[PDB]
């Protein structure tokens, strides 16, 4: 890709964080907390799992991100509308308003209805995210090898504003705490 030069500056968004979240002083890295984080519950807040959007609202232009997963046996990433639901259970499926891709037991897979199989020869410790909002885009790139296409969506129907995505995935394993890190441009 070339997708480096429309890169945005995310942050992420502490109200809209699952109550289990630590969201960094800087606020670019997450990570799942062994407890409940002694905030107030509010309507913004993802109940079920343990996601977080950023704080950025996105409605025109071409935006681009990086993430880093290094250490992580689970996790999501992607973009979803402003208004997608935020209290008990759903699947992450573009008909719900996300484009997501995921690492879940040693598979990446993207989130279609049903999940679609990526194709990856090198797993990723660093992710980046294009979306044109325009062309109705969205597409996941393998930073650790030269920046290789793993996913394209296309002819999405954003429906409104868009937020960056993250789910840093439960910890029932011990071997998932790592967090979740917006790299620098
Ligand atoms: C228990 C902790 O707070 C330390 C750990 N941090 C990281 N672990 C793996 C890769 C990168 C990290 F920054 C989460």
């Amino acid at each position: 890709h070339h997708h480096h030069h429309h890169m945005v500056h995310i942050t992420l968004d502490r109200n809209t964080a699952n109550s289990w979240l630590i969201i960094s002083k800087d606020r670019r890295q997450v990570r799942m907390g062994d407890t409940h984080q002694n905030v107030s519950d509010n309507k913004e807040r993802f109940s079920n799992y343990p996601m977080v959007l950023g704080a950025q609202r996105f409605s025109s232009g071409k935006m681009y991100w990086e993430v880093d997963v290094t250490q992580k046996e689970a996790w999501d990433l992607g973009v979803c509308r402003d208004s997608v639901q935020r209290k008990g259970q759903f699947s992450l499926s573009p008909e719900n308003g996300f484009w997501t891709i995921w690492l879940w037991q040693d598979s990446y897979e993207a989130g279609t209805s049903p999940q679609t199989t990526l194709h990856i020869q090198v797993p990723p410790c660093q992710i980046g995210i294009f979306v044109d909002y325009e062309a109705g885009v969205v597409s996941f790139y393998n930073i650790t090898d030269h920046g290789s296409l793993i996913y394209t969506f296309s002819e999405c129907v954003f429906a409104g504003p868009l937020r960056p995505f993250f789910n840093v995935g439960f910890n029932y394993s011990g071997g998932n705490a790592a967090p979740l890190k917006l790299c620098p441009l």
